[PDB]
């Protein structure tokens, strides 16, 4: 039974890389999270600072969730992320991502006690 929160270090958090390394980044990350294990993940970010950074996301600007919830988080600083996105040329379960390294606030929604990260909203 993993926590939301664990869930979210597994599915977001990649402190090793600072940026996006090779090319094929997100094909590599992407099958060893787990993220292609029964669907490819259409889309999905990972954010290359301290968890503690992220985690600090939780009490900065207080901003509008997509799905209308309020419990969302804009960091004040921009980020380095790697968002990975699926390419047409992509069939599970050999899933296929492009690669795009960027520096963006990101976007997330909070919850509990202690209050910490469990969904990536957006980046901007
Ligand atoms: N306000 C909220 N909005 C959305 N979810 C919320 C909210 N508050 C709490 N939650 C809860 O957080 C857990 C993880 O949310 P989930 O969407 O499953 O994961 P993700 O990694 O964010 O995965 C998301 C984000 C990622 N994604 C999307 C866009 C992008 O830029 N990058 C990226 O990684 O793609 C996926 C789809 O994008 P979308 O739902 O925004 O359309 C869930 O609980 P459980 O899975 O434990 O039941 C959920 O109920």
């Amino acid at each position: 039974k993993e926590t939301a929160a664990a869930k979210f270090e597994r599915q977001h958090m990649d402190s090793s890389t600072s940026a996006a390394s090779s090319s094929n980044y997100c094909n590599q990350m992407m099958k060893s999270r787990n993220l292609t294990k029964d669907r490819c993940k259409p889309v999905n970010t990972f954010v290359h600072e301290s968890l503690a950074d992220v985690q600090a996301v939780c009490s900065q600007k207080n901003v509008a969730c997509k799905n209308g919830q309020t419990n969302c988080y804009q960091s004040y600083s921009t980020m380095s992320i790697t968002d990975c996105r699926e390419t047409g040329s992509s069939k599970y379960p050999n899933c296929a991502y492009k690669t795009t390294q960027a520096n963006k606030h990101i976007i997330v929604a909070c919850e509990g006690n202690p209050y910490v990260p469990v969904h990536f909203d957006a980046s901007v």
